[PDB]
């Protein structure tokens, strides 16, 4: 029960595949565990300045993970970080794991001169909504999906 | 009134600064026109595979612009495109400009193997909401902002 948090680098594709499994198990979409990208693709993601993979380790086991994207802005020299997925092992809930990964993300943001971190949640994901409401400021917005298949 | 649409490259920082002015004027935030990043920063954005700047030209004038981010996914070898800003000159509305830039974005998505394009709107931006409702599928969601200043 000694938890370590870190940002994965491209030497850690093995721990990254294990974070992928955590997502699949926790979101029900094992979508995450078959059809995983090959090792070069994962390595290339971990090499980018614009993708942030964070993990919490129990021993060598991955018990929490967070994937976020850095969005370098165009109107001004500044950045925003967008949390895409965040999961914690079911056997490890209510132990501060999600909060520690978010805390590490803030340290990553500060190093990047990113001025805000933001994350989105569906109506009904009450854990998610409770966590983010404790940690940040809620706004409500609309999302639209567009199919590129219809290009003309 | 011959409109041309294209994706800017790093040789076109001049047209990109003009797209920045269109945003500032159209969103009221001229935030967009002072404090612009320097030319290397803009050039580096235009060099990335992960940032998409699209513009519509009347002569040499920029009359529409769209900034989007490609999000290479981690669970699977695939991508999503996230439209950040989209603006059209006030003297050029109701002429198909926004729709053409979105159409070009779909061609960019198809070339990238991106499978979806998505965009967000505030309750009350009825042009935006009407455009996106004609073009895609609305969902409603929550957004939370987190201040990295509080890292511990
Ligand atoms: C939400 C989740 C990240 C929680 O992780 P966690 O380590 O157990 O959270 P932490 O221990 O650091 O922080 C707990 C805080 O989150 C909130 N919360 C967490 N789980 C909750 C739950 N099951 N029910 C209600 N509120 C919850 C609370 O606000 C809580 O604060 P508190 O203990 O002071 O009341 C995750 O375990 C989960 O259950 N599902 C993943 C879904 C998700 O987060 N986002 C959508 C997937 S991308
Ligand atoms: C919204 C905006 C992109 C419209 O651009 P446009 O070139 O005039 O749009 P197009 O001519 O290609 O397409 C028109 C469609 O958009 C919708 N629409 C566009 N402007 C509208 C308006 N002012 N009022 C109501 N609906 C509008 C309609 O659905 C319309 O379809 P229709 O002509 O068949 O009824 C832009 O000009 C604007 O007014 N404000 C920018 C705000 C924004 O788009 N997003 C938030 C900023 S990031």
């Amino acid at each position: 029960g000694i938890i370590r948090t870190c940002r994965l680098g491209p030497d850690q594709v093995k721990s990254m595949r294990a974070a992928l499994d955590l997502f699949g198990r926790e979101f029900g979409g094992v979508t995450y565990s078959q059809h995983q990208p090959d090792s070069d693709y994962l390595g290339n993601l971990l090499r980018s300045k614009t993708f942030i993979a964070l993990a919490a380790f129990d021993q060598e086991a991955v018990v929490g993970a967070l994937a976020a994207y850095v969005l370098p802005k165009f109107e001004q020299a500044r950045s925003e970080i967008y949390i895409y997925d965040l999961a914690v092992s079911g056997e490890h809930r209510r132990q501060g794991i999600a909060t520690a990964l978010i805390n590490l993300l803030k340290h990553e943001a500060n190093a990047l001169g990113a001025y805000v971190i933001y994350v989105q949640a569906d109506y009904g994901d009450d854990p998610a909504v409770a966590l983010y409401t404790k940690l940040g400021i809620r706004e409500e917005v609309m999302h639209f999906d567009i199919d590129p298949s219809t290009a003309t």
